[PDB]
């Protein structure tokens, strides 16, 4: 990702360097005052709330490479109460206080509008699920998660596109399209194998009907075909 | 809305004219190969996109004084097949050319933290709703359609919290029979109050309850218009 090379390259010139996370780390988290801009570089994470009786909610995941911000940059103030938590089991972030950040853009705007690009693609990703998911309910937020899990991580293999991911949970399955319960994944994902759109092997989903799950991700698939466009081409 | 209204100025002093715009009205389409930077000054609107099979969807609402960008500031492409309808009588908008914004936040960083902090308080916005519908299904996505109009457009009388929109707009804020049976149970209930003509907030706090990541949202973003009201 050449953007994301040259932001990381600016950013190592000015003197930000990269930190290791390991799983269950809190990049950033709700009960700090002090807001960040998070340059992941690397790795898988997910954005989660926490709320006073302990439930998890988790509202969005992140690949690197990908920026988070938990403060607002005019007035550093927290832009709602989350943590940043890695799903992965490692990543690597830049991890830049927020203050620091605006001198930062203010002098290269190249990298200025590489951040505000991202933004355009997180506002515009919550607009797609939601769209897929008034249209096709949960059974289309999956189909979603899996299509794109695809397209990134998806490799052609004789038992179909092989998702690539270690411990590709179906718990975290579930969590990245919007469903809480595994009593309703279970529901889908058994659909789903009996179609015979996926299949489960060697601890991995295995797709062998992509067109099914595109037919029934449409909004999430022209996202993905729009703020992707070289990815979405793999497999298209 | 003073940093709204510098933008404003900013835009003149570099020759950009408002446009008005009327009810039903598109301030920008989804078939149009140039895509735009619009600042919505004044007035009310939905984005909408259409399914396969002609099926309209209402997916944001936006109130002047915001910006509404169709495409990607730095490809200037398309982040989606998207509408910008009016809703309001009438709007008023400038509309720019994506190109061109970049040239002019570029001169100007004040102006440009204050467009990027509207995609970030887009961003939550979306965090909050999703976060509130997973707590509370459809129920709370509508209490929270209503408390975020209570905290825009509330003013505070002896009837409680009036809602100081016309009757025709505010009733809109598609036709689903599910979210009327949702509205007419908050009257039944007297969180919301038909009196004289006009709609009352009776109960806010009711609305809070099941609208919170909404309420938290709108403390956090918008913390000066919250606090008139809490
Ligand atoms: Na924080
Ligand atoms: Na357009
Ligand atoms: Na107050």
């Amino acid at each position: 990702n050449a953007q994301a090379e040259e932001f990381k390259k600016y950013l190592e010139t000015n003197g930000i360097k990269p930190k290791q996370f390991h799983k269950k780390e809190l990049i950033f988290n709700q009960w700090d005052p002090q807001e960040y801009c998070i340059f992941l570089y690397d790795g898988i994470t997910k954005l989660t709330s926490i709320s006073e009786n302990g439930t998890i909610m988790n509202l969005q995941y992140y690949k690197g490479a990908f920026v988070i911000m938990s403060g607002f940059i005019d007035t550093e103030t927290s832009v709602g109460y989350y943590n940043l938590e890695v799903i992965s089991e490692q990543a690597t972030a830049y991890v830049i206080k927020i203050n620091e950040l605006k001198e930062l853009l203010s002098k290269n705007l190249t990298h200025f509008f590489y951040v505000f690009q991202t933004l355009q693609k997180q506002v515009s990703y919550s607009l797609a699920k939601f769209n897929d998911f008034s249209i096709n309910g949960k059974f289309g937020s999956i189909c979603g998660q899996l299509l794109i899990l695809t397209y990134v991580y998806g490799k052609e293999t004789p038992d179909g596109i092989k998702i690539t991911l270690d411990n590709l949970t179906m718990q975290e399955l579930g969590y990245s399209s919007g469903i809480a319960h595994s009593s309703a994944v279970s529901r889908i994902i058994s659909k789903l194998k009996q179609e015979k759109v996926i299949v489960y092997k060697n601890s991995c989903f295995y797709v062998q009907n992509l067109d099914y799950l595109k037919r029934y991700a449409p909004k999430l698939d022209e996202w993905f075909y729009l703020a992707c466009p070289a990815t979405w081409g793999k497999l298209n």
